[PDB]
């Protein structure tokens, strides 16, 4: 295992780390959300950049990143543009997606970026190497909002992310049955037992999958997402309730 | 599904029911424990009769049952002699085991008895029919403190309990790996999806199995055990923490 340490938070040891997602449509709402979020308790702040409407302007995006960093100078900050293709709010070109992520890297304002695996291998690898050259970590990600692949497919997908240089592979899948939730846990455990080179983040979405957001410590998900007021994906529970459960499991 | 209702508690619907176990070595300690336990919040009281030292006297056992019922007139009360063979505190003959359970049935003091499947089919069936003739329900049980059978074996074991007339089949197994915890959840889900005639109670014991004590609602365990001060089996957590988690999952 190679853990990832950002600002004295160690990802891949101990209790799963709690991530919350800031969603602001405009600069004023980003400000208001940042000031509210700093009164919540969590480990990592994700900025969901795809919720921001003025996406075409790299400088508008950077101004908003600074509002967030100014509000929370000491928080681990993860910059995430989630494509509509993978369940996010809007669509941009691949070149603009890469430009935004590289601008985030260059700014020094963010600790981590999210890179979607299915952007394409060559672009992903080049952007991972750019991030690493500038001391930014990569959460490499994949989301299936329709269905759950087999455990074997999910393991191979997470292993491919590792091979492309991901610091933290991540997969979120949609259960169509309770059995699909167990499939996601099975894949998570296989990574823990047999492919334990990088911390991985896994989740089964929606109501049936909520147990997967709670059981990260035993089966090997390094982080989990909670909701401050609105979920950033189906199945997230209130962040304080998430924290309560994680502590009970850590101390059991 | 045929649910089991005891004193306005419905087992096999809604949130898993919380069971705690009263362990007293003698009549004075049974008294003290009953008075403490009635200041805890839970759904079913199990009296672990095998912890009681004066086991040879049916009348001493009945006196202790009455102390408990007097302290808690409205609680669902489950009478359980757990054999040392199945992880309990002492050994008695099969005939004395049956005598104690029948005396409990006859007393009107208890709502449910525990009957261990591996006592033997004919004795178990006869005692189930005696319980049913006297309006007492049967939790039919099996415990493996060493290892976890396959999911297929556990399903067939729980189905056999159903066939012998169990109102609530129950299995507790010891994981030797994290994979074994998933095996127990898999068997539980198979009962929910394909053999949903009776409520079943399932648990993977010890620290690795604790998630199985929390995830009953999603995968189909009808009840779960918590600890008031001391666990009655490995892996039980503090009852208030158990209750907190169950409510979070019920409301997620
Ligand atoms: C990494 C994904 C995970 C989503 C989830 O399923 O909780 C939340 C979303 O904001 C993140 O980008
Ligand atoms: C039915 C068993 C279950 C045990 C457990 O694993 O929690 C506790 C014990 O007192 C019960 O009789």
């Amino acid at each position: 295992m190679k853990t990832v340490t950002v600002k004295n938070l160690i990802i891949g040891e101990g209790m799963p780390k709690i991530i919350v997602s800031l969603m602001g449509r405009d600069i004023n709402s980003v400000k208001a959300e940042a000031l509210a979020y700093r009164e919540a308790t969590f480990d990592i702040l994700e900025w969901r950049v795809d919720h921001f409407m003025d996406i075409a302007s790299t400088q508008s995006v950077l101004t908003a990143a600074r509002v967030i960093r100014d509000a929370m100078p000491d928080i681990p900050l993860l910059f995430t543009f989630r494509s509509a293709k993978e369940g996010g709010e809007q669509t941009i070109t691949t070149q603009h997606y890469l430009t935004l992520n590289r601008a985030a890297i260059d700014s020094g304002l963010v600790d981590m970026i999210d890179l979607e695996l299915f952007t394409g291998d060559a672009d992903v690898k080049a952007t991972v190497d750019y991030a690493h050259a500038h001391n930014v970590y990569v959460v490499m990600s994949n989301h299936d909002f329709h269905q759950t692949p087999s455990a074997e497919e999910m393991v191979l997908r997470l292993r491919k992310m590792q091979a492309l240089g991901a610091d933290i592979p991540k997969i979120a899948v949609m259960p169509q049955s309770k059995h699909d939730v167990l499939t996601l846990l099975t894949a998570t455990l296989e990574m823990q037992q047999h492919y334990a080179d990088r911390p991985v983040i896994t989740m089964s979405m929606a109501k049936e999958g909520v147990i997967s957001r709670l059981a990260g410590e035993v089966f090997g998900s390094a982080a989990t997402f909670g909701a401050v007021k609105q979920a950033s994906a189906p199945g997230q529970i209130a962040v304080n309730d998430l924290r309560s459960v994680l502590m009970i499991l850590h101390n059991a």
